[PDB]
């Protein structure tokens, strides 16, 4: 079952990034912080689009996109990806991880529903880094 | 409108992009539709200098991000 | 049976020299037309004598002259020509060649009667051939530079003109349109071609990457 | 057998490329009008030869040969292709497309006699593909 | 009149043997002296550049069209 | 020190290349820190001509000479 | 028996590499004496870490790896190669090739030991061409004009050098040249290549009949 | 078995002519000490692109030619050349003399194998009668 | 004195012609020495235009009678 | 046995050629009045280089040597001249018509003794043409 990130936390962390700016050690903590639970694509997703700005939320979706095709080479690469399975039927394709395969688009339930803990701690370490990766460029 | 939107002479980059992504977003086009028109609102607006500098890109820019991430890389510090 | 070239499309390829001149791709396409059926030397040499002036008609007469003597020259140097036969009596003479043989002076039907297909063939290339000689001769690469104003593709097609219709073997006309890209067409153009990521290899990819980053204005 | 197109309706052609251009849809409705006859290697070359500039006919080379390698890929990921046999024998190499193959080089007929008629309407295809194209990038 | 054409100070050479083998071939002359007389007047007319380029002739040109295709080879390109 | 070395405005790059390269084979680094630091340090150092040619790279450049390779190619002719 | 080359020969080298540079005629002179004889992996290795520069000493190990997969490319490509044996078992590694295979790696002599002669000559030959490689690389013909107060066989000196130390085939060097005396070379000796009697078919002898023919000053 | 040329005799002799120029009467004696025992095409063809500079090459290219090919009408005016036989299938054709004959095409081993001592002096009086040409002529 | 001849800035070429056979021939050279030194008489006397004329001489003049017939087709009419 | 010319004509005609010059109608008659008798190499000579300029002198020499040149080439064309003799120790070398041959140089009675009356008048027709020659150049 899903259950969604408080508004008032997404608020306080909005305001953190506005104020400290989104390299400072305290705004990486507390993405750290929020980032703590594996989160589905809809949620990490809505999180950045609350806390970065149209621009940041761009590069962002670039960089998270090229994360995440650089996890899908690695999981082509090793058959025993905790997100992949034994069979080639289990095989993730990157429409199941950015949230567009068939049963996702738009609805979180079914999201939770196919989705696997690796899958969803993959996509959680590659928003993570493409994190990082923006607020290393934007300044 | 995001049809009317152009770089002011003063303003930064980072900025109109913000704007013009916002207004693209929130309008009545298709999803599909966006990105595009993104794009080709970055080569047509965005004045002389910042549209010289996309043209002559030695690679092709196909996202948003991309375009922005190469003019804040080769953009004119001032 | 000997039958004539239409007059009219005579005057069309007349027409066709004498607006587009002699060396125009398209001309050398519409006389390869024309020069499609082996001809008689009649009927090439009346073909010449229409669609050439006077100057360009002697030059062609010498030059489909000495082509022919190539040609003699190499059938000598090997019986199995397809002019020729397997007897000595059946070596072909310049003059069964150009028409002057016994028989064949001013009348196509007996020039018709006597002349093989073999013969027929290689006066047809003969005669090709001094025409292309006598074109490249009737009408400079390096000197070619992009205007200020001038835009990318008509500098390409200049260069590429005056390369194409020069005296380079045609093994060496790429690297050099290659050289002069990069050399000419002007400093901005330069250093675009200059910091290419990707290497640039043949006029067309050159052209292509120049008209996809060129600043437009 | 193999027989040439007019030198009149390719002077015509020529003429109108010139005053209309590339890309007016009276062009292209010429262009397909004489691209009605499966043409040969030679036949389309020497057409692209005289109605297009030389760097226009730079271009449309490049583009002839791209659009030709995605057919001959098509062609090994499927053995049914109307160019293709049923055997290993008759797999069709680019030197047979684009004229280059033995037998073929500089000689019209010997390519009529060897090409087949699916080698032709695929030849012509692409031919067709790469002039628009070329088109849709010299203006 | 062939024995009154001259080539032009601005005339090019191929138009000036056009001109003068068509007044030559155009004429009363009998069939066999026509290439000796437009040698001839290839050699006295033909203002004089040209004249000393055929003068100075290493080899022997007897014929009209091995004198067009010396002279043009080589012309002063202007 | 290597992390001291700048491509000066009027030296070349192979010169830059052979100084960088010598302080940093010769100093107290392990030696499989090498290579990694000498790409680092051209695409930082090395002024931004050479900089943002290093960095609009189509293909991945992951090895000192093939940089300098890619470099000398690519290098601006003055 | 292993034996080094001589230091002195190598300091003399080095020197000429130093003073002369990489591209000198005398230079790959050198380098070909010094390539005479088959050198093993270590020799040549040692060589180039010595008479080149830090980096073009990586560029020469990029290029000498990239001549050595083609050469591996053909011998899996042929197995009568004269590294190869004629069983499998013979079949020669990169790694033997490089001097990384086991009883190789820093030992010289072991290396001599199990080596093949034509191991040897390969690997030589594949060095030499990395050598002119990376020569070519580490240091434009189009853009050669002979200068107002410059004599002619300065002007030709330079532009047979730029044309023959550049990226044309070896068969396009001589048409480019006489088209290059013929188009650049100011315009008096334009006319005086243009109004040869002679026809000029080679650059030895438009530069003789300009030497000759030239206007003394 | 075919020895080079010390690279330092040749430095020193490419430093003479750099510094005395082509026609100094110790420049031709330093020459004749450098063509001393018979060379082959290979040793001449090298000392000479080395020694000499682009130009004076291509002028000594063009003398060395015409020099061997007097050398030839006198081989063919005189049956008792010490470069030809006494049969016919001895005779020596410029592909031979010039190192362009089947063999020697670059290798100087096969070069030296199949040459006569005969060539070899010929071809070394050929070449010092074209560097005495065309030092005669540079200056 | 043949040695000591020279083409003044007013004489013809035949004149000088003249008077230069004429000394070299009624001179103390052997027979076989005096038509290569007629021919570089002409060449280095024989004023600066003259020089020039023969200098760019097309075809290889080898005897002072074709070095005559050439200077005095091509001389400047004055 | 030889007899000179009268020093008294020729002095006329030396007068002649300098008051009238060498191409009035009444030079070439007086000059065909003084070649009415086949002459000698000697007697041509000396009267050419009496009657004629240094400058005029060289270029008849020149014509002269051209139109021998023409008839010995002629004579090799044919063993029926005038001069020449059935068989082939009879042929005519240009040294016997220049006057160079052996037992003639300088001396013009063994010339009268050694030469033929074919010889002295394929001589004299020369020397008229050359004259002619060079009569058409000077002016």
């Amino acid at each position: 079952a899903w259950t969604p990130l408080e508004p008032k936390l997404i608020t306080r962390l909005a305001d953190t990034v506005r104020t400290k700016g989104l390299r400072s050690p305290i705004t990486m903590a507390e993405v750290e912080a929020l980032m703590s639970s594996p989160l589905l694509p809809h949620d990490v997703t809505n999180l950045m689009r609350v806390i970065l700005g149209p621009a940041p939320y761009a590069l962002w979706m670039d960089a998270w996109g090229v994360q995440l095709q650089t996890v899908i080479a690695a999981a082509t690469r090793d058959p025993r990806h905790p997100a992949n399975g034994q069979g080639r039927g289990e095989r993730t394709n990157l429409n199941r991880l950015k949230g567009l395969a068939d049963g996702m688009v738009g609805n979180p339930q079914g999201q939770a529903a196919l989705l696997r803990p690796g899958e969803l701690v993959a996509i959680t370490a590659s928003a993570l880094q493409a994190f990082r990766e923006v607020a290393r460029l934007a300044e």
